[PDB]
Order: C-alpha cells, then sequence, then structure tokens
C-alpha cells in the first residue's frame, strides 16, 4: 500500500489480464481478410467501403470501428483521416497479404486455434507433471500423434510451417560453406520436402534423403536425387555424409535432443567417415541481440512448452553438442530470428 | 516488400499473435499462489526455495525460472541476484496479495476463466450477428441467466466486482454533494448490496433500497432503513429521490441504456418530485486522460463487446442523456479509472 502508484499498478495489471485481446483481435483481422480487402482496394478503405464489403450487420459497424482503431493503434493499421476515417496496410499487416513475398497468416491462424492455445490455461497442471508436455496434458497424446489422426490440424500446421520456409531455404542454400563437398545428405524431420527441394534444385548432383514419420512421407514420391524415408529419427537416421536439423531441436528437451544428437552423429560417422551435423533454429545472446529481437525469442521460449522446449542460449546449445559427443561447433547468423549452427564429430 | 524492416514488422506481429502468453502466465502465477508465497515468506524468494514452497517435479524446475523471469519482465516481480536469483514482489504483484488493501485477483481468475475468455475465438461469429452479444454467442443465453444456472461462475463473478468495491464504494460516500438532502435511493442493479450497506453505515437515516434481478436478491435480508427488491429495470424501478447505476450502463447498447435511462427517470419524477441519476462509470476523454490510462480504457471498450456493451466519451454520454429527456448533466472524477455522473431530469 503507497499512493496513486497504485492506479499506475493497476493499468499494468488490467494491460496483462487483457492482453489475450491482443491475440482475439489480430485473428479476427486475418479471418475477416481484411489485409487481402485492403490491399484488393489498392487505396486506403473507408470505414463504410470496408463494412460495405464485409456486409456486417450495421448494428455491429461500430464495433468493426472499434476493433479497426485498437488494431491500428498496435500497429497493424494507418489511420488516415479526411472526409472520412480510412485504413491503410502498414509493414506489419503486409505480412498477412496472400501472394505477398513472406505471408506470415498461416501462423496466425494455426497458433490461435482455440483447442492449442486453449492448452495454455493449464499451465499448472503442467508444471506439476514430470513428464508431459502442455499439448500432452490437453489433447491427450503426444503432438506429433495428434496431428497424424486430425487432418484439419496437419493442415493447418504444416501451412504454418510454410509459411516462413521459402525465407528460411533460401538463405541455407546460399551458404556454399554448408554444402561443400557433400555427395549426399539427410533432412531429419524433413517434413513433405520443402527445403530438400530447394537444396536439389540448387545442387543437382547431391543426393537428398527427406527422413521424418512414415505418416508424413507416406505416398510421397521423390525425383532425381531427391527420396524419402519413413522412419523414426530417436531409433535410425539413414547414413549421409550431412545430417540436418530445421527447427528440430528447440521443440525437445534437452535430454530428447541428447537421443536425438546421438543418432545423427551415428549417420554421419558410418563406414569411418567423419560428417557433420547442420542446425537451424534460434540462438538467444542477451548482449548481442537487439533487446527487441532478445524479447521475441524469450517469448517463443516460454511458448515451447508446448512440447517441452526451449530456445536455447549459446552456453545451452554448446552442453548439449559436449555431452552428445561432439568436438567443436561454429554458429552464424542465418535470417531474422535464426542461426545456422554446424557441429563436428 | 521492403528492406530489413520486414524483420522488424515480423516482431511486431509475433508479439501480437502470442500476446495470449501474457494473460496465461500471469494466471499461473497467481493459480500457483505465488504472490502470496513471496508476502508470507517476507523477503524475495529464492528459486530454489520457490519450487520447495511449490513441490513441482525437478523436470519442471526450469519452467518455473522461465516464466518468473517472463512475468518479472513484464514487472510483476523484481529479480534480486545474489548467491541465488530471488523474487520480489512488485506493486503491480502486491495487487495480487490477499488480504492487501486493494486486491485484484479474483478479477484475473473471473476474466481469464477459460470459456469467458475463450468466447474471443468468435468475434467473427459476434460481428455478423445482428442482435446476439459476445457472450451470448459462446453461452447459449444471456449472461445473466448462464449466472444464474452456473453458481461457480455466479461466485467468480461476485467475488470479482467485489474486488475494487471498497475503493469506490468509499469514494462514493465521500461524495456529499450526491447524498445532501437526500430522504431514500434505490441501487439500481445493486447486486447483493454491498454499496448500499456502505451508504447506509454513512448515512444511517437514509432510506437504501437495493434493487436487482429476483435470483440475485432471494434470500438476503436487509435491516434498518436497508431493504431489497427483486424486478427488471426494463420494466419498473421502485420510486426514491435519486437512482444509483454503478458499472451497468457500460454494460448495454445506446438503445438499451435509453430503455434503463427511461425507467430511471419515472423512478425519480413520480407524484411531481424532480429527483435525480447517479451514475458511476468510465468517461473516456482522449484530450484530458493522460495516453496510458486513455489507453486502458480504450481496451476496456474492445473487451465490452462480451454483452454488446461500451465505454463511452463525453459526447457520447451526452447524447445518450439528451435523448433520454434529461436536461443537462454534471461529470466528476471520482477514483482510478472511474468518473462520478449525475444528470437531471
Ligand atoms: N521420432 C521422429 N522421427 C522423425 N521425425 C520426427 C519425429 N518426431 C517428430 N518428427 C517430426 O519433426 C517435424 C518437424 S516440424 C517441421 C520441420 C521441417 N524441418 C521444417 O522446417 O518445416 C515434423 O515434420 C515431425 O513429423
Ligand atoms: N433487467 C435487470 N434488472 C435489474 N438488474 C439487472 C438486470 N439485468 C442485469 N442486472 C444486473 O446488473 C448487475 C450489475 S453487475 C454488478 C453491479 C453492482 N452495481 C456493482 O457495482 O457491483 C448485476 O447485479 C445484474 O444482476
Ligand atoms: C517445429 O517448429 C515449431 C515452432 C513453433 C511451434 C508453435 O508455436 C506451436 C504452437 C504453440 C502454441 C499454439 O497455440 C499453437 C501451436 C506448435 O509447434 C511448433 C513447432
Ligand atoms: C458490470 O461491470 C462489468 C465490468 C467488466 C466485465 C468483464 O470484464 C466481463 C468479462 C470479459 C471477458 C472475460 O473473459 C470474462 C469476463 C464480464 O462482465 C463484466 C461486467
Amino acid at each position: 500500500r503507497k499512493p496513486s502508484e497504485i492506479f499506475k499498478a493497476q493499468a499494468l495489471l488490467y494491460k496483462h489480464i487483457y492482453a489475450f485481446i491482443d491475440s482475439m483481435s489480430l485473428k479476427w483481422a486475418v479471418e475477416m481478410n481484411i489485409p487481402n480487402i485492403i490491399q484488393n482496394h489498392g487505396k486506403p478503405i473507408s470505414l463504410s467501403n470496408l463494412v460495405s464489403i464485409l456486409q456486417v450487420p450495421s448494428s455491429k459497424i461500430g464495433n468493426v470501428r472499434r476493433l479497426m482503431r485498437y488494431l491500428a493503434h498496435n500497429g497493424f493499421f494507418e489511420i488516415i483521416t479526411k472526409e472520412e476515417e480510412s485504413y491503410a496496410l502498414t509493414v506489419a499487416s503486409e505480412l498477412l497479404v496472400r501472394g505477398s513475398d513472406l505471408c506470415l497468416a498461416p501462423m496466425v491462424e494455426c497458433v490461435l486455434d482455440p483447442t492449442l492455445s486453449g492448452s495454455y490455461h493449464e499451465l499448472k497442471k503442467w508444471i506439476y507433471e514430470e513428464d508431459l508436455t502442455l499439448f500432452g496434458v490437453t489433447l491427450g497424446s503426444g503432438f506429433w500423434d495428434f496431428l497424424d489422426k486430425n487432418p484439419e490440424y496437419n493442415t493447418s500446421f504444416n501451412d504454418a510451417m510454410a509459411s516462413d520456409s521459402k525465407l528460411i531455404n533460401l538463405a541455407l542454400r546460399d551458404c556454399d560453406f554448408v554444402f561443400d563437398g557433400l555427395e549426399s545428405i539427410v533432412d531429419v524431420g524433413g517434413g513433405t520436402g520443402t527445403t530438400a527441394k530447394i537444396i536439389c534444385e540448387t545442387f543437382p548432383k547431391l543426393k537428398c534423403i527427406v527422413f521424418d514419420r512414415p505418416q508424413v512421407v507416406e505416398n510421397l514420391s521423390g525425383s532425381n536425387n531427391l527420396t524419402y524415408v519413413g522412419g523414426d529419427m530417436f531409433t535410425s537416421i539413414p547414413n549421409a555424409d550431412a545430417v540436418l536439423l530445421k527447427y528440430i531441436l528447440h521443440n525437445w528437451t534437452d535430454k530428447d535432443c541428447l537421443r536425438i544428437l546421438k543418432k545423427c552423429k551415428e549417420a554421419v560417422t558410418n563406414d569411418g567417415k567423419r560428417g557433420k551435423v547442420t542446425i537451424i533454429d534460434m540462438v538467444i545472446d542477451k548482449k548481442k541481440d537487439e533487446n527487441q529481437v532478445t524479447q521475441i525469442k524469450l517469448l517463443m521460449d516460454v511458448n515451447m512448452a508446448c512440447l517441452n522446449g526451449k530456445e536455447r542460449n549459446e552456453e545451452e546449445w554448446k552442453k548439449l553438442f559436449i555431452e552428445a559427443g561432439f568436438q567443436h561447433y561454429k554458429i552464424s547468423p542465418l535470417t531474422g530470428f535464426l542461426s545456422l549452427i554446424e557441429i563436428y564429430p
């Protein structure tokens, strides 16, 4: 109990109690297709033209205006006022326009699914579980098994992973030091082969194996140098000169990462060979990164409770590599929030 | 498509996609009883003592640390580092300590109920409804009927309304200009009589009627000058020299507010008398309020979609008063986010 610093603390508490409205209002704008409507309009759109296109009832027009102004203050639209109030895209809402260079709208829709995002109401039950991941607590099965049983969820997750894929995959194939001298590579947890296809288009003579769970690669067909193998990375990974792990390790505890890293080391050290493992994931660095960037990485780290995952700093990465028996490593920036890490057995 | 301003826009988009984590992590701290554990400890608590008291499994201790650091950066705890990392309360988390002067933890728990807060996933369906409120869309009945059928929800809502009641009610009873000369007052939507009891303790000769829905006031007993009346404010409000509306009008559309205001005007103009109506609710004022304050009011306005409610600025309030047939009004600051508005028939 202090003076009027209580009103200030109350404002902070309210901001956080209602923070979910920032997520739900953004979801609403994407579901209403507002970014694309504005892009197609070719100029800032008036409130009257917007609600005309949306065909909302007149009793809810004021509610559309209130939501638009809330999203604009957050940076997703720019309000221009003349005879009428109009709404223009911003660089942030341009990221939600279809066919734009980098479109992350599928990420908004995937993450904000009611069941998945609603799982965070159970952080208390989860913190008391010795082994279950947050999704394991709420979905009743592990996440990958869950995707296998729920096609619409699998589609949504794949579209979300695809959404920043071009950017990362092009940054990766532009890294000659990763591919120099390789004759073969296996993309572990390679999905439907998105990364591998870009790799093969770039390096036509390189053999690339897309390795993932049987249900993921079933019925997929490869072609000239690109093949698919269904398996379990905790049991056996195909031999190759190198292993790629893109967005894999941050989905697992340190104990599980050690299991995966041991199987990768085995895969690149068969028949006397001494290959390497290439990892794409975030590297937290509080002293080097710009604060804004560090804050998003820390936020992603908390979000990884979904799979008992983690976003790691350099000392955490180093400790795993050493414990898995790798002799040295190198970290390079790759693109945006991600780094390229190479580890040598 | 621009230069590296894309990475900056991506950081903004991610902040908003995952904003619900700010709400869920705050809910987690209250459910784990962390603010009270720290208060009872009497000093900043070490991570090891905290997880000892919580009895979380060792596999989740790191997750407790990650959540604590995320909440601390948000302002809910202060990290103190010595031989160990320790966590101290802040003015904002002191608002979550039981028996503290002003405790808003019940507000966090009420609002963040999964069903209620989860309703905001349906903003699109709601914006297309001519009449339904957001809660009407998701709960299948109006909110008040819903509380009548769900005791635990009614308890949670009452505890939440009670949480800032002492502060507002004491500010109200200290306003002599409101009570001077009154012989009777009816608190419309008066709940279980929380405000009326403070009014009667202050003004022992004043007659006060607590008026609310029959299920709310059933079995409640009054005493000397305080009585309870069950009814419907849209149909008939008991005559009195004045009507009090605390946190009522912001829960209704302009059309419904006009209906309530007409019934209040009738109640204070019977038998040739010319009484008044006293309203306690927010008044948005972008040019007078500090920006931080305006932002919370605008945020509460968006949140009122739950009941098709609204937080109004002075011109919006004035337009309702005039349309309801009141001749003039006066607005005064009351406490924190609230104003005291008096309207004269
Ligand atoms: N035991 C296991 N063995 C092999 N792959 C696995 C696995 N458990 C999970 N995976 C998978 O790892 C994934 C990784 S998420 C998508 C990853 C892909 N590298 C990309 O960047 O898009 C899923 O494709 C998933 O099926
Ligand atoms: N038709 C109606 N007639 C009378 N009261 C009503 C009503 N519809 C809703 N109410 C009520 O208005 C409320 C107001 S919320 C709590 C209000 C109370 N003045 C306080 O400040 O705590 C509920 O108590 C609710 O039952
Ligand atoms: C493989 O790389 C990733 C990266 C991010 C996520 C992610 O963010 C979620 C997630 C989190 C919260 C939700 O509400 C919904 C989905 C699930 O898997 C993931 C896998
Ligand atoms: C009478 O005054 C009020 C003031 C605020 C609220 C409120 O904030 C909610 C609410 C909003 C979102 C949720 O998730 C849960 C509850 C319901 O009724 C209310 C009534």
